[PDB]
DNA sequence: ACGACCTGCGAGCACTGCTTTTTT
DNA sequence: CAGTGCTCGCAGGTCGTTTTTTT
């Protein structure tokens, strides 16, 4: 449509980035400087002005929510936004592998494991190894290796003779045996979503070429929190036409603990020596006051690229800090002030509370509840992570794929029905010699070489299952989930122990209703049940299917509660950062890691601060409760860093020193 | 109504007996001589001629069937038969005790034990005693003692130092402890029906006097097979007005094995020296031929009152014997011959088959079934004795009487439901210290001493029971038995194991239909369900509630199959006596007792023979199978006794001597 | 606080012997 | 046929570890 007018909506530098077009380009700019805004315009300009087809554009965001929100804002500038490919790296790996996984041994209908699934496999494999040792420790090494794009052999030659507390080679062994067992189940994990796609593109160059036709102009936001495997994925993708534009801010890199590699963004002009580089200097988000506090804070980190971050707004309402006697007084001080400011005109949805750890939510929730301030909890106890839901989702996995063993393992027991704690072991070894088909072991229980005591109990389960499978061979997702819930015998259990079980079956109802809202959605026209489970498996804390599911019964236009980490990318007129304490911000872990630990936490704190547009209120306590015990608390060292740049305050409005 | 005409319907001697009136009278006559006929006429004559009120007459028969049949025949002769009191001794014991048992500590709603109930009590009591030994051996000593009218102390002074194989004093102890336990349950047994009534009449002379107004003219049939307890009951009853007429034949005394005392009848005039004695000399039942065989047979017994038994009919068809190679050939020979005679004109219901033991019925049944000759089995597997029935009747006992422990014990685990085997025990001692009520223990399980690990299971049973008790507090027996069968969970068990279970639930349906037919009867107008259980408890082999229930689906006008014992009193134009073998008739038991054993068996055989009116066919085998093995068979010694008086015969018509 | 471990109870399934003398 | 013995399934209890952050 000739595009949106750049120089109308952007400053000249933003506008020249948005006008970039072909070849590698790197956009590097401090917080609140309009990196994401420039991205949105760039996408509309490629289409409007350079006549790029939407179905040739890929934009990779940190969360699907962030991608939905970009897409929409792009539709306001230019037609055809519906056709843009926009998602996380992991969501793209699903889409690529679902389409092309058969070129590298992934049979169609492969299953995507969750963390509980990974432990079934681990416990199963670790027995014979020189590895006491907790299955989850092993799981942590494997995830991290995959983020690093390491094979087991690679891990054998890794730097440290000890990983967590394990011998390097025992760890590699574990990983290696987990790998065989996981492939024997036609299954893959979260990190495989990235590593397998990379393997696909290297092994099958004609496949890379086909995908490059849809990913001809590549955009990647949050490039600072990219890992080696995502790095390598992006390289392969761009390798042909080299239309790669990345955007990020090294001061806001807060995922090293999980694999993020800040050198991806700092080496970009080395890896693409023909890149254009655009640097935004002006923050548009924040009051000049919160900004000065931000800049003086981040100047304490060392080895950082010094970049200009200059204010455009005036120095607004001053920044404040409050130390409460108690975390409970913190509670009340937050809860009280929400009102005052509401009373003065700011809507609930323009205010947020940020905390270092999810444990700190509980007290805050109750403090707003008491005063009935509506609350919206992001990233709390995940709804697709509850036992009830995964149990039903397991029944669903097993129905589509009768050869899925870890699914069986999880629900053969619940409800109880002649579960062979002894018997299952026997069906398990029986299956391996015959071949790993465990569900078939149950059907062949009465007829073949048998397990004596409860042969029939197996058969009945085999028949219960085929009825589900026949009900999945066609017959609708939301109602198929009713089929499973009813006939499995799951509901009548929860009703007969319906005390906390009513709480549990109340959630099972939501599942059907989610499966329903999803079915009746725009993008899911003719969507399979497999498709539903795919989406449910890939949700971020900030995604709709999660926030709605978990805040059901809450109004929108509520106060938002989340971690400092989930705040990445967002912005609010009013921000409360709570628990600014040595031991929390920075965490004890980061303290124990030395300067490089502290520097990560400082970035985290810097993110928190630069979330606020009009007012920032930080608080701390002198005492706080851990799991059952109360200990004295100290201010964060980070407050020392920004002394002189905020006012200390008592429960009421006014001045205190410190 | 002026009565029936005696001299029209009876010979002069019979008529003068039928005309007796006041004071003791003894009628003593051989088989087929019209003792029972005279009794029937005498009853009508007391009413018609002497103006005795029916409600003043008592006639004690050996079975309720025999009493129904007398009553009816009396109704043809005189109005007011409906009001006569006619029954067995044991049935009269129930009526007397139900009315007056509270005068001797029997609280209303006392329960009548069956043989399974007795064993519950036995096993419970014999633990501590110098008694290995089977609970049923003890049970047999107790029953015998009661028939003798012995107390435990009496048994301590009894003749033999060994009873069965027990020391005399351990047996008396057993009996003595059984007694306490049985009374602690407000319960009584079958023999108590006679001994407690006797105790009632001795302890409470005003009660005897009230009953004597209904039993003013007493009649007793089969007086030869009365035991001492019955002997003493009759004496008490007659002690005031002394209008006692007894009828019997010592040649047909066949119950010594159970207590019968032949001296009751032989001493009647020592006991009533002012008695009149009537003796019938003429048999009216039998062909002169079967009669000569009977007489020559009985003449072998010694020390018997030698009385005239002269024929009135002509020497009809000759009596025959057949030896068959097999019991199977016996089967076929009986089966084949039933038809011949059927073909010649005899109806099925004019023919019967008599065997020493109930085991012999199986082969016979099948032989008639093969040739589809309709069969009616008397005294086979008792219908009110099957497990399913006593289970439901136990539920019913418990509903009426929540304090019945034996009932509880039997069904607390039918169906299963936290049948605390260990819990029961813990439930049992709980109740002992607090007090007998075991059902309360189950209700008090959540509360109090806390029978744990399944507390609720007990409570739910206590609740299931109150619902039955509430449903027995009012409502209909036939539909209350539905209530029990449904809600107990009994039916859905038998349906879920409905294989031989369908055979078992088919029977449960008959129960409701019996319960119903009984309700809709003439005498049970406004009948309690307690009343129903009373009647079911007191059936003889020959009684309607039993034969109908056990031959359901069979036509009437069928061939009758029963033991020689159950033939007492009856008559048939055609009689087959099978298995006339040494070891059977006489039994090994009788053989081992010496001449007094042989003499009892000879009486038994004499009864069999004098059942036949027109034709008697006896058979024996050379081989026979017991339970597994097959052994050689030998003719009965009794055939030697009657040689010259029957024809030996081939499977066809005529002679094969031997 | 959370599951991953233990003690003990219920019950189903099999192994094993006189069932058969007669029954109010 | 029943009375008895062996082994298996499942609950109601106990204990130590929880989280640092999460695509
Ligand atoms: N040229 C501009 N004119 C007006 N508002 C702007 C301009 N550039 C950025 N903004 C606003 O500044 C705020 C932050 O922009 P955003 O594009 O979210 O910055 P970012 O660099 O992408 N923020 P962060 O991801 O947290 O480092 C938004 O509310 C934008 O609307
Ligand atoms: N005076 C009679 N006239 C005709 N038939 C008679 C006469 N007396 C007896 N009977 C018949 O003979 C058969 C036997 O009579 P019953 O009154 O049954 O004898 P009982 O002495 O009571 N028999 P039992 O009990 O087996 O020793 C019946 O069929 C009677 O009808
Ligand atoms: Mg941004
Ligand atoms: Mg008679
Ligand atoms: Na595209
Ligand atoms: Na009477």
């Amino acid at each position: 449509s000739a595009g949106p007018d750049l120089l109308q909506a952007l400053n000249p530098t933003q506008a020249q980035a948005a006008d970039h077009f072909t070849g590698p380009a790197l956009v590097i700019a401090g917080a609140g400087s309009g990196k994401t805004r420039t991205l949105i315009y760039r996408i509309a300009h490629l289409i409007g002005h350079y006549g790029v087809h939407p179905g040739e554009i890929l934009a990779v965001t940190f969360t699907n929510k962030a991608a939905a929100e970009m897409r929409e804002r792009a539709g306001h500038l230019v037609p055809g936004a519906g056709d843009l490919w926009m998602s996380t790296f992991h969501s793209a790996g699903v889409r690529i592998l679902r389409t092309y996984g058969e070129h590298i041994g992934l049979r169609r209908g492969f299953v995507i494991y969750d963390d509980d699934d990974q432990l079934d496999i681990i416990k199963e494999v670790m027995g014979s190894i020189p590895g006491e040792t907790q299955p989850r420790v092993i799981r942590g090494i494997i995830d991290r290796a995959k983020s690093n794009l390491w094979t087991p052999d690679d891990l054998d030659r890794s730097r440290e003779p000890f990983i967590s507390g394990l011998p390097r080679d025992a760890a590699a062994e574990a990983y290696r045996r987990y790998e065989v067992r996981k492939k024997g189940q036609n299954a893959i994990d979260f990190g495989d979503l990235i590593t397998e796609t990379v393997r696909l593109f290297k092994e099958v160059p004609g496949v890379l070429d086909k995908v490059q036709n849809k990913a001809k102009f590549i955009h990647v936001d949050e490039y600072q929190d990219t890992n080696r495997a995502q790095y390598e994925l992006t390289r392969l993708l761009a390798s042909r036409d080299r239309n790669l534009l990345v955007v990020g801010d090294p001061d806001q890199s807060i995922y090293k603990f999980r694999g993020a590699d800040i050198q991806n963004i700092l080496d970009f002009q080395k890896d693409y020596p023909d890149a254009k580089v655009y640097m935004l200097e002006h923050n548009y988000r924040s009051s000049a006051r919160v900004l000065e506090a931000a800049n003086k804070l981040i100047e304490n980190n060392t080895e950082r690229l010094d970049k200009t971050l200059k204010p455009v707004k005036e120095a607004g309402q001053p920044v404040t800090f409050h130390r409460a006697t108690d975390h409970r007084a913190e509670g009340d001080y937050v809860a009280d002030w929400l009102t005052r400011l509401h009373g003065e005109g700011r809507a609930w949805s323009e205010m947020a509370i940020l905390y270092r750890t999810n444990a700190q939510s509980r007290v805050i929730e109750e403090s707003l509840r008491r005063v009935q301030i509506p609350a919206r909890i992001v990233g709390g106890v995940g709804f697709y992570d509850r036992r009830e839901i995964r149990d039903i989702l397991a029944y669903a996995r097993l129905a589509l794929n009768p050869a899925d063993d870890v699914a069986l393992r999880r629900i053969i027991g619940r409800p109880r029905r002649g579960i062979g704690d002894t018997a299952l072991q026997k069906l398990m070894e029986w299956a391996r010699t015959h071949h790993t088909s465990v569900l078939t072991a149950c059907a062949n229980a009465a007829e073949q070489n048998i397990l004596d005591r409860g042969a029939h109990k197996a058969t009945e389960f085999a028949g219960l299952m085929e009825a589900m499978s026949e009900a999945a061979d066609n017959y609708e997702p939301a109602a198929f989930l009713r089929f499973v819930m009813e006939t499995s015998g799951y509901l009548d259990l929860l009703r007969q122990e319906g005390q906390e079980g009513q709480v549990r079956l109340e959630n099972l109802e939501e599942l059907v209703s989610a499966a329903e809202e999803w079915s009746q959605d725009e993008a899911n026209v003719g969507g399979s049940i497999a498709d539903f489970l795919d989406d449910a498996a890939l949700l971020s804390s900030v995604d709709d299917m999660r926030t709605k599911a978990e805040n059901k019964g809450a109004p929108e236009d509520a106060v938002t509660l989340m971690t400092l980490h989930n705040a990445k990318g967002l912005e609010f007129p009013v921000v409360f950062i709570v628990g600014v304490e040595q031991g929390l911000l920075p965490s004890k872990g980061a303290i124990a890691e030395g300067p490089s630990g502290i520097e990560e936490e400082r970035r985290l704190f810097y993110v928190g601060i630069t979330r606020a547009m009009e007012r920032l209120l930080m608080t701390a306590a002198q005492n706080r409760m851990q799991f059952g015990k109360t200990n004295a608390a100290e201010d964060s060292a980070f407050l020392e860093d920004i002394e002189g740049l905020f006012d200390t305050v008592d429960p009421y409005g006014q001045p205190i020193e410190y």
